[PDB]
């Protein structure tokens, strides 16, 4: 099984110049000949020609038009093609090849694959090797002159990388297009579709250049209705890239293009980004609300890539996180303007500390440069990605806007055109850090630890105040456990970006101040501060670490109430949370182990529920925010802080919370249910696919927060409003009336309807088995059962495995049902994954990754349904390798 280290990394021998490809797409296979203009490099030394091809059948090989003989002149093992040396020109050579493949049946989805009838590839990050022969590695640039012929009527549209330069008719009713790509590109940017699609387009001029760049946004006719708000979002993309960064698009064209069966949310292919469904087409009918971010960030996403993985692309896949970390806080950047909301952030911080923090202190936690891989497909990760965009966060607070742009662009003009490493990244911003410093000495030499160190640091504090000296400070220290990654842990640049608040008015006491901490341990001082301060700390979430403020319920409540940061008030109202959840948690779990007949549980804060219901009452403040306020924190965020958690005494622990502030506030709750409607189901625009309202939305995530807390609570006739919430045209809301029933008779009432409503849309069809799959019932393995049986079936569409199974994995009393029969069930379904789609089975063990924070007896289940999974004779590579690392083998 073989190893990448990225220490190993060498340029090739060889170099492809140019790739001249014919695709013809028949019905029963797919040929593709290749012509590889190729040359020797200056560090080759005369070693065999090894191209990458898998799964190929091979028709012919050639060199310089002579046919090559199997066996004499190379070898091929359906993963490798050697061609012996001696057989090797010593200058510049064509190398070419016809192969033949099969898209009908690649369930993989990577490679050529068809989904539904649209044929369409995917080739990031090794897939281009399942097209045809090459060196398939990011550092290999070539041009592309690509031609695709296929069934004219089946196929009408055909597209690829650049621009389309002939279109011709064909004999047998069949046609082809030609498509010339001039500027060099690695080959998992190459991308081909063909399909029966159709498209809505407009004209984009850019701000400086004043280029008109055709959009082009397809899907297959039953959907095309969906497109409009695609189109709307690389609009506002495009726009942004221009007014924050100075960078337009340098293409005549742009195609968007969505298919039914993707492994992921979408991929970058240069001028054809193509995505998942659920990821691109939304209607106000047919898509709940969290489609519309999603579309927007998605869209924004593939198109920052333009810039950031495309013209400036990786020297190795070691340095995916240069690409990816920075176009997702690209992203991240656009989405918190287009929004105005402060959930956006809010939204990413409360990913990462759960989804992110658990991988960082499971078996997997790697840092956002590994040293090595097996499987690519699995490199992919919430680390990668999100602790990855949050280090590139970091500089942005570190330098300040105009300090950030000016590192931003130089990296930009620097490499534009050429492979780049992390190394090229850092050292653009050390120039801008030079210019803010002043002083060409200051460097970000230690900066680097956050590519290569793994682990969740964490950063706490003590504070002192000197009342005659109006003299504060703050001494912080920061440690990240040693790990399986580095032994010694060494201190990093953590930037803390801070506050001083008066608690007598609630008032700012110094001007914006990030503390920049590069030691273990640190003392700040500030003078002339009138009066004991509040400290706000880690304002906008400044690090990816740990927090612990040192702060009293007390300090922290009055920050949640009159604090100026939202991540701030936030993160205190989380504090306040956790403090109460692990003191409740431990006086379950002794009342568990003791058997005791009687014991007592600590209520919770009642100025902390005065604060809540403050917050709540305040019509100036914002119903997102409202809607975090009112909710424990997640799962999987609570897991980081309890060592051995029985999820059945959280399970409890969680009941006795809500319950202790729903006992107060469940009036307050009702009222404003009521009072939100009018405003939040608005239908004035519901007819306008452009009218995108983020606010609006939000008031309707509050309206269903509060409707689920009062269902549960079984608060007087609730069920009415339950019925009346059916009847509502924004399928969050009668999605929701669904969910929130679970509590009722009604129950499989609103379940008929609701499958009545969501049937004839795939994608809305999704979000109804994602909604019964996260129901909480009783009966909801029988549920499953229901939905094998009469929806799911034998699909091998990863969007509805997904969405029948990963909600449900969260049910933290049911899926962890102590007999371990959810345990069972999941790794069934992905053992039966695994056989055509490992890529997706693997994404189907998430809720293993905590296999080992859990009480002995589930860690005991657990790690029997990994030990049997890994059991399976024909396990694939992906699978095979994710769970050896999982398990400590
Ligand atoms: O869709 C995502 N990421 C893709 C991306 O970064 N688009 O710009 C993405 C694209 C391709 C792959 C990928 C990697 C492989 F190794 C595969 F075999 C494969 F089929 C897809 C993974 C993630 C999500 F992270 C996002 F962006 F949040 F939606
Ligand atoms: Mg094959
Ligand atoms: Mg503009
Ligand atoms: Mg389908
Ligand atoms: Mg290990
Ligand atoms: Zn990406």
């Amino acid at each position: 099984p073989k190893i990448h280290y990225r220490k190993d990394y060498k340029p090739s021998g060889f170099i492809i110049n140019q790739v001249t490809l014919n695709i013809n797409i028949h019905d029963q296979e797919t040929i593709v000949r290749s012509v590889l203009d190729m040359d020797i490099s200056k560090h080759n030394v005369g070693e065999d020609l090894v191209f990458d091809g898998v799964g190929l059948k091979i028709n012919e090989i050639s060199i310089n038009n002579k046919k090559l003989v199997e066996g004499e002149e190379y070898t091929y093992d359906n993963e490798f093609l050697t061609i012996f040396s001696k057989f090797v020109p010593k200058s510049k050579f064509a190398f070419s090849s016809e192969v033949i493949i099969h898209p009908e049946t690649n369930y993989a989805l990577t490679g050529l694959y068809k989904s539904k009838n649209i044929i369409v590839s995917q080739c990031e990050a090794t897939g281009f090797r399942r097209i045809t022969f090459f060196i398939d590695r990011p550092d290999m640039m070539a041009k592309y002159d690509v031609t695709v012929t296929a069934d004219k009527e089946k196929y009408p549209v055909l597209l690829s990388n650049g621009d389309k330069v002939n279109e011709f008719e064909i004999p047998g009713g069949r046609h082809g297009a030609r498509f010339n790509d001039p500027p060099l590109k690695p080959c998992y940017l190459f991308a081909v579709v063909a399909g029966d699609l159709k498209h809505l387009s407009a004209t984009y001029i850019t701000k400086y250049t004043k280029k008109k760049v055709e959009l082009y946004v397809f899907s297959e006719e039953k959907y095309v209705s969906k497109l409009q708000w695609a189109l709307e979002c690389l609009k506002k993309s495009m726009a942004f890239d221009e007014d924050y960064f100075g960078l337009e698009y340098d293409l005549s064209r742009l195609n968007l293009v969505a298919v039914s069966d993707f492994n992921v949310g979408a991929m970058e292919n240069k001028g054809l980004n193509i995505f998942n469904a659920n990821s691109l087409l939304a209607s106000k009918k047919n898509s709940i609300d969290f489609s519309y971010a999603r579309i927007l960030t998605v869209v924004g996403h593939e198109y920052f890539h333009q810039y950031t993985g495309n013209r400036v692309t990786l020297r190795d896949w070691f340095q995916l996180t240069l690409k990816e970390g920075l176009t997702v806080h690209r992203e991240n950047l656009f989405s918190e303007e287009m929004t105005k909301t402060v959930t956006t952030r809010l939204s990413h911080v409360d990913l990462l500390r759960s989804v992110q923090f658990l991988e960082d202190s499971s078996p997997l936690s790697h840092p956002i440069r590994p040293e090595s891989y097996v499987s690519m497909e699995n490199f992919y990760t919430t680390t990668v990605y999100d602790k990855g965009s949050e280090v590139m966060r970091m500089y942005l607070t570190i330098l300040g806007e105009e300090y950030y742009k000016k590192g931003f662009d130089i990296y930009i003009k620097k490499n534009d055109g050429n492979t780049a490493t992390c190394e090229d990244f850092n050292y653009a911003m050390e120039q801008a850090y030079k210019m803010k410093k002043a002083d060409n000495s200051a460097n970000l030499n230690q900066y680097l630890l956050w590519f290569s160190q793994s682990g969740t640091p964490h950063v706490s504090f003590k504070y002192n105040y000197d009342a005659e000296k109006k003299q504060y400070s703050i001494h912080v220290n920061q440690y990240t456990k040693p790990d399986e990654n580095q032994k010694e842990k060494k201190p990093l640049f953590i930037p803390i970006s801070v506050g001083l608040i008066n608690p007598e008015n609630g008032k700012e006491m110094i001007s914006q101040t990030t503390l920049e901490l590069t030691k273990e341990s640190d003392t700040f001082v500030f003078n002339n501060i009138a009066v004991k301060p509040i400290p706000s700390l880690f304002r906008g979430f400044s690090a990816p670490v740990y927090i612990e403020d040192q702060l009293t319920d007390e300090e922290r409540i009055l920050l949640l109430k009159y604090d100026s940061d939202a991540f701030v008030r936030y993160n205190s109202c989380t504090n306040i949370y956790m403090k109460q959840i692990l003191m409740n948690y431990n006086e379950f779990l002794k009342a568990k182990n003791e058997k005791l007949e009687s014991f007592q549980l600590t209520p919770v804060n009642a100025q902390f529920i005065d604060a809540i219901k403050y917050l709540l009452e305040d019509p100036h403040a914002d119903a997102g925010f409202k809607s975090y306020i009112v909710s424990l924190p997640q799962d999987r965020y609570i897991i980081n802080f309890v060592s051995n958690l029985d999820t059945d005494v959280l399970a409890d622990t969680k009941e006795y919370i809500y319950k202790q502030i729903g006992d107060k506030l469940n009036d307050v709750y009702y009222k404003m249910f009521k009072s939100l409607e009018a405003k939040a189901d608005d239908l004035t625009y519901f007819n306008d696919e452009s009218h995108v309202d983020f606010d609006q939305m939000n008031m309707r995530t509050l309206r269903n927060t509060l409707l689920s807390l009062l269902s549960k609570a079984q608060y007087p006739n609730i069920l009415n409003e339950i019925i009346e919430h059916s009847k509502s045209p924004y399928p969050s809301n009668w999605l929701t009336s669904l969910s929130v029933s679970a509590y009722f008779d009604k129950y499989f009432e609103l379940y008929d309807k609701t499958y009545k409503l969501s049937k004839d849309d795939e994608l809305l069809l999704q979000e109804w088995l994602k909604t019964v799959s996260r129901s909480d019932r009783k009966d909801i393995y029988e549920i499953l059962k229901k939905l094998e049986n009469e929806v799911l079936k034998d699909s091998k569409n990863p969007n509805d495995i997904r969405a029948v199974y990963l909600p449900f994995t969260n049910n933290l009393r049911r899926f962890h049902d102590i007999s371990g029969k959810g345990y069972k069930l999941i790794a069934e379904v992905i053992t039966k994954t695994d056989k055509f789609n490992p890529m997706v089975a693997t994404q189907l063990c998430e809720p293993f990754k905590l296999w080992n924070k859990l009480d002995t007896k589930r860690q005991e289940l657990m790690l029997n349904e990994m030990n049997t999974m890994l059991q399976e004779p024909q396990i694939s590579n992906n699978l095979k390798e994710y769970l050896l690392r999982l398990t400590n083998k």
